[PDB]
């Protein structure tokens, strides 16, 4: 959900075009994307795992496993897996629009605010 989210629908922020520079754009669009963190038993993880995909617990109607406990899952070659849930982490996602019109889709960390303090890097690339 939107709970917590810190940047509102049309709020003006700062992030980078497809051209390389860095500039305002509204906010159009805001979602959540809630992804799980497991541990296989090769020593791999992933944290973009859907919780549609345990199968050892329905998470989508009981919320997830506790952390630390051990979980089956289908991956997306349809085999089931052993896993170690780690966590669950919910990131906000906002779809903004320049002043041309031109669209994209930004995480969060991507995001500045304009009240934040910008990095020289950014500074150097900012368009008026
Ligand atoms: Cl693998």
């Amino acid at each position: 959900s939107m709970l917590g989210a810190d940047v509102s629908l049309g709020q003006v922020v700062i992030t980078k075009n497809r051209n390389g520079l860095y500039y305002r754009c509204r906010v159009i669009g805001a979602a959540s994307q809630t992804c799980y963190e497991v541990n296989f038993d090769d020593g791999s993880y992933s944290d973009n795992l859907y919780p549609e995909s345990i199968t050892s617990r329905d998470c989508v109607q009981l919320g997830p496993p506790s952390e630390g406990e051990l979980v089956e899952l289908r991956w997306t070659d349809g085999n089931l897996y052993k896993a170690k849930f780690i966590s669950s982490v919910t990131s906000h996602i906002y779809q903004v629009e320049f002043e041309d019109g031109s669209q994209l889709t930004v995480k969060r960390g991507d995001i500045f605010t304009l009240e934040e303090e910008l990095p020289k890097r950014v500074r150097s690339r900012l368009s008026l």
